């Protein structure tokens, strides 16, 4: 029987399908099929061809994306897509009028447009061009320029800078339409005094001279960009200047962040602010006073969230989900025991009321109606690495009803959901630990309407392959239960002793051990090279309580490192793991941990790989770093900024085999970091291996580069484990 | 018996001494001994302490170097040394009076001084600070400012830019005093429109953001800097200005280089100009007029040098060696048979007379007397790799007497000399093949006056070691003699079979197969690991004829590559070479040839190492590249610029093991060149090994890095050669 070879991983020979849809109603969604865009109605099961693939290639050129207007009158076509960063880009957009079924030729959308978003209702447009905000009341209507200070690397209106897109918003967008489309809320960023990172780009062999790329990148303690929030009335845009909503006073004592903007009603806006010392968060509720007319942000509806053991939220404070009347909201907060649970806020009330509790966390709030609230939790079977859909009755909080627990309990233990408007229907997505699945459900009776994708083709293709097995198990460290996972080789024999390879992230609020089904590189090693690939969620991990999560606070590189070693020591006690063939590798925080582990002097690991590793917290951006480590000042936390460098551990690298990989175009984890490591390894008489990948970004993902780094790492591990 | 250990190379426990001296008279020379500067009198032989080691330490700073005035009244002390580039720096200077045993504190020399030069007679000073020339007729005097348009990276007066420093002048100085100290000639460079290479420098772990380093670097085809030559009357300057000496019309038809400036008499100057297409140079003899025009350059005394087969000279045209009257000069030129020989030029007459001939070349003219001319050639036994001192009676060209050939014909075959003023005495300098030896001679009888350094302790300390033996042999390629060297392991047994390591430079006018004595890394591989290390000098090599050397013209990366292969194949046919264990490595042109050899698909070499290689001549500087490859224009030589890249040979790297090393702060061979290779090797799916060295220049020389790179390369060889 065939095995999962390396070519099977790198060539995507074994494709896993999914089912991605866009709810455009309370009962209709769009789905792309055979390059056609089909419009499905879940209330009747009937579906029409909404957008022929004929009218996708008959424009002049290849179209990259689409976005249909909420009134289904116009379609945006995106083409000439040029990648900027993780979530950012610039492209040209066309407008396709569906009433005439004709392409719009006048009042077009300029080339090099950065952002674009429809209004929630109707057909109004807002786009960002040369870092300025423009609005179009109609595709057949001239643009209205809102801002005029758009300066590259200085001022951005409506689009995020680098740190916000990466570490806060997780999207390039800084436009927020009002539900009626009357108001637009946009953010203005100012990176004028933010220091710049500079790295060279060695483009095609034609380029005689390299390019120098500049990016405003505040490192730990550096000058941070400012943000201001302005609101604009689209219906009477030529009456007043954009109205700034000043941040609350609580956050104005120094530098601060803007982390979320949500619309409660057609005339009420909510702003989540965050201090720079990220243990203080506040929600401001602002109503439109049509008199002056200003935005009236009453103090009595300010809502504070703090943390005594560290920072607020998991990565950033939870976003509020307002009720249909915008006079209350539900947001996730840590209870007294330190577990993320759902709390009920009244806009005018100073306290919140918890509606869920237990020794388990709530992952997120998925949908909200007047009678039920839908959410995801890791409560089922007390397994933190699982995800299941629940619903809460808003009259009797004791009446919690899991919607995914008993559907296929052996095959599916990791669910997610995508709801429609008003939570009439919801798409269920199972991710593991067996073959994924996608189904359509109706919230009225929670019955499966139809099976969207079963991956049956995947199922039979794996039947002919000696696939490895994934075990979800746990262990105890100083009396605390800690979960881990093992990818076991096929025909696993506990009497025989296998080599061990540890996959690390160990990042704050990370979770590497979970009931998810992946066709990864580890799948190759176990199925073919018969290597046990493990991952251990120790201290600093998430979804297990603020006790375990905040243990790493202000002490990065201390406990998440020891516990990877200590768990590795536990694995040796088992009778099926070779003591002399234990390895480790990571990526962008594992590479930090993997490096910091090999420098611990543990005599546990034989070799290691660090891919785009962090080497010192002095080098990473302030938003992620200062959240867990604070400021590098002698008065705040400068001590452990220095005590936690990989370079301080060079001498102990004489005992292991180090392989260091890093891409040169890395805008996230700068090549400066790996360079500082090698200088410490060189200056210490330590021999090691290295490999750069030219013009590859942080997540090395170019087809040629993705295949090369893993084919390189396979040779390394096989040489370290003395494998064929 | 012990062997030459790797630690013996990297730690230099087994030191080799040398005798370095500064002739300050016709019979006196300065010599440093235990940090004391001693004055020696060659005539009788006695000695006296000229400068105590109390100094260099009694002043508040460690003194790097010293320089004594010709009239022996003042001494310069160099401190605050900050290395700029290869031959450049910037440092601070203190002036010390000898008649008063005092340190001058009035009218001091500024810090951050970029150059300093004494007049050849008297004690006139000339230093360059902020790219402007300042002059002092006496150390106790103010500094008259000559130029005022100095600007960083834009204009340089008196100091070279990068390309002139590296590829023409081999010095940072662009000052030329007249013999009487009356005139000062200085050149002015303009890099205003020359593109700037940029690379990042990752300083100490405490240095948060990296520093971008800009350097005016004209790559092949780019805009070269302009150069103008001015002369100043130092005696009466407050009245007069500098006087420009315009280049000949022969050279003003385009871009041109200034390659030499020599003072014939107190009022006569010789300028060597060079066309950008380096097959046309001219010497200009310019006389001083007591009225305007300040400098009268007669047309009838222009002297022009051309080459129809390639470029002019070896690296640059030979410099002229004037007679005492300045009415004639000897210089090295190619004859009709293509052999560099000495020619006698007469200023006014347009032809020259060869005073030497034969199928061998002259290396350099060492000294000129009114009766004899001393020079260095490779005539003895027809060995190009040997150097000996000869002398010609300037009356009887037939009386050509060797002064070193038959001293120790078994120990010494690679001589050089450092003559005194007027050539009364000359230090003989033997460099191999056996242990070096330094002796002092008298010109009147060529009789050894005394033995300066015999390296006796080095002789004894070597007999404790199984030291290798180096053979200088030759082979015929297509009926053309080609020489090679073989470092042979001790106790050589031609019945056995040895691994083969081919050290490659193979650059134009290069010589890797000589009769010199080096304690190198090749010694370790032969003494300890029993590896034969060979070096072959094929087509493109110098000192053998312009037929052999200019065969590389406009065809770089073609013939010097193939010849290395076939010589290795001829090494394969030998009975003592393991065909399956042949490897090759090189540095900075060898890395180019090594990479180009491994890409040829010859199945000859098993593995290879390329350290700081050239990947594409499009990326190297113009002065070097255009000299041998022409212009990368579709009309001149664009094609073999394209055809000669390493990246075009990526596929054939699947058959060899490849290790690529490069310094991140390399300004000579930019990191871009290595990065372009890996991208082609990544795009071809070829696995290889790489290793960067942060902030290491082209000649990776940091004490820590130098050990790490040779240690890293040894592991690669042993693994490739299947050794312990
Ligand atoms: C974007 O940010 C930059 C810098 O973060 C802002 O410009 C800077 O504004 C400050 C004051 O806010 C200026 O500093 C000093 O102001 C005092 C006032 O007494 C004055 O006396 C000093 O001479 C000095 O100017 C600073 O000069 C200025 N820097 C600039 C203009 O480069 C800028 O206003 C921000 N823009 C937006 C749209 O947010
Ligand atoms: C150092 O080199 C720079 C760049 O070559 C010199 O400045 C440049 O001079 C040229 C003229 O040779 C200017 O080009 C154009 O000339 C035409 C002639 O009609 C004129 O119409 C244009 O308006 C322009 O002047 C060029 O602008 C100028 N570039 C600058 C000043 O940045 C410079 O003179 C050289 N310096 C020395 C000391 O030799
Ligand atoms: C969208 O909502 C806004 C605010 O609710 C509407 O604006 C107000 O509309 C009311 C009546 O609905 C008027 O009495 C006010 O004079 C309006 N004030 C402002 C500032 O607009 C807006 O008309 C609504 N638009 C649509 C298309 O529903
Ligand atoms: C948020 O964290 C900061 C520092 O991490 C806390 O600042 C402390 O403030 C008190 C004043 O009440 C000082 O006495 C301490 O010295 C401060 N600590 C440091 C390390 O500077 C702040 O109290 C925290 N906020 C909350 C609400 O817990
Ligand atoms: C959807 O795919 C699953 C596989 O994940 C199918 O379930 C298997 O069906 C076979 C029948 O031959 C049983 O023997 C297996 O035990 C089942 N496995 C699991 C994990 O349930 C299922 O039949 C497919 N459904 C459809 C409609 O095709
Ligand atoms: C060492 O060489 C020096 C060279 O300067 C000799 O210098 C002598 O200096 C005295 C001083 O009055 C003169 O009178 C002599 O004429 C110099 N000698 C010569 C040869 O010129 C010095 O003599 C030498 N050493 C000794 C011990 O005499
Ligand atoms: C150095 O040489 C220069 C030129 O050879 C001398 O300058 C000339 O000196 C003579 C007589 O002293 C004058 O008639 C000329 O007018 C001078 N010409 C110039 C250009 O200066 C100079 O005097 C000599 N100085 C020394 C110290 O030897
Ligand atoms: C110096 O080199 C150039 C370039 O190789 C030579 O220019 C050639 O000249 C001949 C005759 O004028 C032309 O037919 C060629 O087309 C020229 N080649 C180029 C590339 O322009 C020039 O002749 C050489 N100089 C000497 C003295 O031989
Ligand atoms: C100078 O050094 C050379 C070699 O470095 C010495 O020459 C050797 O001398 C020994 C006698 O002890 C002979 O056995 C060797 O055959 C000699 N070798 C050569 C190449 O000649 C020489 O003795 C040293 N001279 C002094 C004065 O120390
Ligand atoms: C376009 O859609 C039709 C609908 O069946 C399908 O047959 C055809 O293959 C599609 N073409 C492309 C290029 O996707
Ligand atoms: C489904 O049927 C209803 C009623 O028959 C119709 O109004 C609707 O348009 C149909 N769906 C589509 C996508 O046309
Ligand atoms: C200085 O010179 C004296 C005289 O020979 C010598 O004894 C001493 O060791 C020297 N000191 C240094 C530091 O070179």
């Amino acid at each position: 029987r065939r095995t999962y070879t390396l070519a099977d991983y790198l060539k995507s020979t074994i494709r896993m399908r999914n089912y991605n849809l866009r709810w455009i109603s309370d009962h209709e969604y769009l789905y792309k099929q055979e390059n056609n865009v089909l419009l499905f109605n879940a209330d009747h099961g009937n579906s029409s061809t909404f957008l022929e693939n004929s009218t996708f290639d008959q424009f002049g050129h290849s179209i990259s994306d689409y976005s249909v207007s909420p009134d289904r009158q116009f379609v945006l076509f995106e083409y000439n897509y040029v990648k900027k960063w993780r979530h950012s880009y610039t492209a040209s957009y066309d407008i396709y009028d569906l009433n005439k079924r004709q392409l719009i030729t006048a009042e077009r959308i300029p080339n090099d447009t950065q952002l674009i978003r429809w209004s929630p209702e109707g057909h109004k447009l807002a786009y960002v061009w040369n870092n300025d905000v423009y609005v179009k009341n109609d595709p057949y209507s001239p643009s209205q320029r809102v801002t005029h200070d758009g300066r590259e690397d200085a001022i951005s209106n409506g689009i995020t800078d680098w740190v916000y897109e990466e570490e806060i918003f997780s999207t390039h967008s800084a436009l927020w339409w009002s539900p009626n489309g009357t108001f637009l809320a946009y953010a203005k960023f100012n990176d004028t005094d933010v220091p710049r990172i500079e790295y060279s780009v060695y483009l095609d062999e034609s380029l005689q001279y390299p390019k120098t790329i500049h990016i405003p990148y505040p490192k730990a303690g550096a000058k941070n960009p400012t943000v201001k929030l302005y609101v604009v009335n689209t219906d009477n845009l030529t009456d007043l200047e954009p109205a700034q909503i000043v941040a609350p006073a609580s956050v104005l004592t120094g530098d601060h962040y803007l982390c979320d903007v949500t619309w409660a009603t057609k005339e009420r806006i909510s702003l989540q602010w965050l201090r720079r010392i990220q243990n203080y968060s506040i929600i401001d509720i602002c109503d439109y006073n049509e008199s002056t007319p200003k935005w009236n942000c009453l103090v009595s509806r300010q809502h504070i969230e703090t943390s005594a053991t560290g920072w607020v939220g998991r990565f950033k404070p939870a976003e509020p989900h307002f009720t249909s009347d915008g006079n209350s909201f539900y947001k996730i907060m840590s209870n007294s025991e330190g577990y993320k649970h759902i709390c009920l806020f009244q806009i005018d009330k100073p306290d919140c009321t918890f509606i869920t509790k237990g020794a388990w966390e709530v992952i997120g709030i998925e949908a909200l109606t007047n009678d039920y609230l839908y959410f995801i939790s890791n409560e089922y079977k007390g397994m933190p690495g699982g995800r299941n859909l629940y619903k809460i009755q808003l009259n009797n909080y004791a009446n919690v009803t899991c919607l995914s627990c008993e559907l296929d309990p052996e095959r599916c233990q990791y669910y997610s959901a995508s709801f429609s408007k008003g939570a009439k229907y919801y798409q269920l997505r199972c991710s593991g630990p067996q073959i994924p699945r996608y189904s359509l459900h109706s919230s009225s009776n929670d019955k499966e309407l139809r099976l969207l994708e079963n991956n049956t083709a995947l199922y039979e293709t794996l039947q002919n392959i000696q696939m490895p097995r994934k075990t979800l198990d746990f262990l105890h460290l100083n009396g605390t239960k800690f979960w881990y996972q093992m990818i076991l080789p096929p025909h696993f024999d506990k009497s025989k002793k296998y080599p061990l390879l540890i996959d690390v992230y160990a990042g704050p609020c990370s979770q590497k051990a979970d009931a998810t089904f992946k066709l990864s590189w580890a799948t190759y090693l176990a199925s073919t090279e018969n290597i046990i690939v493990a991952s251990f969620d120790g201290r600093g991990s998430g979804y297990q309580g603020d006790k375990i999560m905040h243990a790493i606070n202000r002490r990065l590189g201390t406990f998440e490192v020891e516990d990877q070693i200590e768990a590795a020591k536990q694995f040796s006690k088992m009778g099926f793991v070779d003591d002399k063939r234990i390895a480790i590798w990571g990526w962008s925080y594992g590479g930090y941990v993997t490096s910091m582990v090999l420098g611990a002097g543990s005599h546990v690991f034989k070799c290691g790989i660090a891919v785009a590793p962090v080497s010192a917290w002095e080098f990473y951006d302030s938003v992620y770093t200062e959240r867990y480590m604070g400021l590098p000042t002698p008065e705040d936390n400068l001590d452990h900024y220095k005590n936690s460098t990989v370079m301080s551990r060079a001498e102990n690298f004489k005992l292991v085999e180090y392989l260091l990989i890093h891409g040169t175009a890395d805008d996230n984890v700068h090549f400066q970091q790996s360079a500082q490591i090698t200088r410490a390894l060189v200056d210490a008489g330590v021999d090691f291996q290295a490999m750069w990948y030219t013009d590859e970004d942080h997540g090395i993902a170019t087809s040629t580069a993705h295949q090369h780094i893993y084919t390189h790492m396979t040779h390394f591990i096989k040489q370290c484990f003395s494998l064929p």
